[PDB]
């Protein structure tokens, strides 16, 4: 078994009314502390996924680069309590994107928020970049998530596409199709969940545990996936690559689009 919470965040967490997240579909714990002065958010993992893209201690440290270079939270406190990692940060600046447009009927706006973290994304110099996430390094942590029955193989969202019948055709085929990588700074999971945006632009990036190096075609593919699925009409995914101004590499972003499918 385990635990959770060190004495002092127990204090900190009294002093502010937490209430527990469910909008986090991953391993990770997520609280929000409502507070007077403001609001602050706790994110614990627990050592199974240590050393993953899932661990908070990862994404940390990927935070704690992002400064003065996108707009991500102010780490306040970490800690490894128990076999547990937690993360204290500050509220993102601005709302969810997700509840921003939530009503949504503004296609073109998400069009471009979304084409304006990538265009931002290819900004940020990975020269000393904490970590690089190539597919190498990815179908290596795959596998290892596979062998622990660290990953939901039964119960998971998939696309409706996927081609494969159980999960090691499908890591198969993508560690047999790689595609060639460009690394630029890959977010790791670009969606309107993680993603902040306030008075008409993109003012906050949170969930940042798969967040460094990696091809470009990456994030891109996400956006697509969300595009699809959410506003439904070829027409906006065309419309997001004019604005990006670049001819899609669909078989990089299907490519892409399965290697989230078991994560
Ligand atoms: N939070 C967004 C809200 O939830 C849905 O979006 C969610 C959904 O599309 C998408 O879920 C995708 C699936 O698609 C895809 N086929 C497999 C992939 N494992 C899964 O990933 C999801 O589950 C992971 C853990 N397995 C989480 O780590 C990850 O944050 C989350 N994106 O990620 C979005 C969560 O962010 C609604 N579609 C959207 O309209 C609504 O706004
Ligand atoms: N720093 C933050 N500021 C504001 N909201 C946050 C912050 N961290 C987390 N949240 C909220 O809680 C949810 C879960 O956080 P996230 O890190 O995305 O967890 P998971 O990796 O499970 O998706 C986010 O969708 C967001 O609503
Ligand atoms: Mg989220
Ligand atoms: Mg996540």
């Amino acid at each position: 078994a385990k635990m959770r919470i060190s004495p002092e965040l127990k204090k900190l967490i009294e002093k502010y009314r937490c209430v527990k997240d469910t909008e986090g579909m991953s391993p990770a714990k997520v609280y929000k502390l409502v507070g007077e002065n403001e609001n602050l958010y706790l994110k614990m993992t627990d050592s199974r996924y240590k050393g993953t893209t899932y661990d908070v201690e990862r994404e940390k440290d990927m935070m704690l680069w992002l400064e003065g270079k996108l707009p991500v939270p102010k780490v306040l406190h970490f800690e490894r309590h128990d076999g547990w990692s937690n993360l204290l940060m500050s509220e993102a600046d601005g709302v969810l994107c997700s509840e921003e447009y939530e009503d949504e009927q503004s296609p073109e706006k998400i069009i471009e928020l979304y084409a304006e973290c990538i265009r931002l994304f290819h900004s940020i110099d990975i020269s000393d970049c904490p970590y690089t996430n190539s597919l190498d390094s990815r179908l290596a942590e795959l596998d290892y998530l596979l062998n622990n029955d660290l990953a939901d193989v039964d119960c998971e969202n998939w696309e409706e596409d996927t081609p494969f019948k159980d999960p090691r055709e499908l890591y198969d085929f993508l560690k047999t199709e790689k595609p060639e990588e460009e690394l630029v700074f890959s977010h790791g999971d670009l969606g309107d969940s993680n993603i902040f945006v306030k008075d008409g632009k993109v003012s906050g990036f949170i969930d940042l545990g798969r967040s460094g190096r990696a091809d470009k075609w990456y994030d891109i593919a996400f956006c697509v996936r969300s595009i699809r699925e959410d506003i439904g009409e070829e027409q906006y995914v065309e419309l997001f690559f004019d604005l990006l101004g670049i001819k899609p590499d669909w078989e990089k972003i299907k490519y892409y689009i399965l290697l989230d499918e078991l994560f």
